[PDB]
């Protein structure tokens, strides 16, 4: 097993969350789906490495748990290393485990889970892939010890700017 | 290679399924989508683990078989042992395999190829997985000799009121 | 390692795509969802196999390369062999590789990746699969030399007519 860990932010600036309301109460419901999109970044926070693109569709709401359970398809992408591929549950309100369903480029027979860790609503998740299969070890770019989640994280402030230092080359965009 | 046999049944409680009807046909036709969620029982009948959840994309009307092609994207959860994931064709008419794409908890590294029958269409199912990669035997209370697929097939009355004897542990819903 | 090629073919005939418009925006936008379904030929042109079906998930367009990026999730249906299914990125503009999430018949317990060609946009594609895991070696019919890909390719008249020299067994449509 190979752990990689990745911090998925929305900077607001990419259009997303997009819900097409279809069911017919205020609430989140069956017949709603929610395409999105979403910056990546290594676990360290010292880096830009691409973008999250998929699709989330409400399964329920849980006004116990005062949250949505969805049913999420999408992929993680790292510029010129490629992309990792996942499907299973997303919770709005409790942490999860997904399935890897394969990738591509050093990704390339990719298997195993995904934890997915909630933060903060819409804004911040932390992720640790428990990745089996690779053809090689993961690039030391990518493997830094993750700074530990919370609320509070950041990205280093080169690597929102997108400075030379605080981007992997060809990120994805 | 590992045989877990389970029954999807449709209780008509759960909002499900949600039509988005958006074809330029009349029928069913591509544009058509149908987000899912049922309930989900042991082979055996004798307990309740969890439900389905996913999304059917409308492929063609199949007019000289009575019924439609879906292109289906679902997992089967399992209360706290985990979930499987699939991708493949849904035919309303006829019996198929799906791709089985991966799994979660127990089911972490699972792959192989699930059989469909349309037992009931569209209030039952009983699902086959051949299940390959998992790290441990499964749980016994999973693999209970299955009750033979036919139209009268019932749950235990007991994993139908949600008794102990009747759920597993933290069953989903 | 065995290869796999196919042209993948909008003839007009399957009511494809159906766009499903959502994004507030003159051009595709994020909330753009894309059912679709073409026909499928083996990688020589000598035979139809089958059909490809799925979703294509607009992420962005993509200004500077005149064109979009969707995330993909769909099958490649080989009649009586069965299916192989895939995720990842299809971007308008260029050549991309996606994941092989799973398959059901001679395709099980494949995995690897797949590359996409864009030939001519969006009614020819060429594909080279990478299989990985399969239980025997693939069926000749399959595995001729493929014909170089390119704008003026055709398939062959008793292919295109449907005559059972032409056509693989049951033939997915
Ligand atoms: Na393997």
């Amino acid at each position: 097993v190979q752990e990689l860990s990745v911090y998925e932010i929305n900077e607001l600036d990419r259009h997303s969350p997009k819900i097409l309301k279809n069911a017919f109460s205020l609430m989140f419901g069956l017949g709603d789906l929610v395409p999105f999109t979403n910056k990546l970044y290594t676990g360290d926070l010292k880096k830009r490495v691409g973008i999250t693109a998929g699709l989330c569709v409400v399964i329920e709401h849980v006004p116990e748990k005062k949250g949505e359970r969805f049913e999420a398809t999408y992929s993680f992408y790292f510029g010129d290393y490629g992309h990792l591929s996942v499907q299973g549950p997303y919770l709005t309100y409790e942490d999860s485990f997904l399935a890897i369903t394969g990738g591509a480029g050093i990704f390339e027979g990719a298997y195993g889970q995904v934890k997915l860790q909630q933060l903060v609503y819409p804004t911040k998740l932390f992720y640790t892939f428990y990745l089996k299969g690779l053809a090689n070890d993961l690039p030391l770019e990518l493997t830094g010890t993750p700074v530990p989640p919370s609320k509070d994280i950041e990205p280093a402030p080169e690597a929102k700017a997108l400075e030379p230092s605080g981007v992997i080359s060809n990120y994805t965009n």
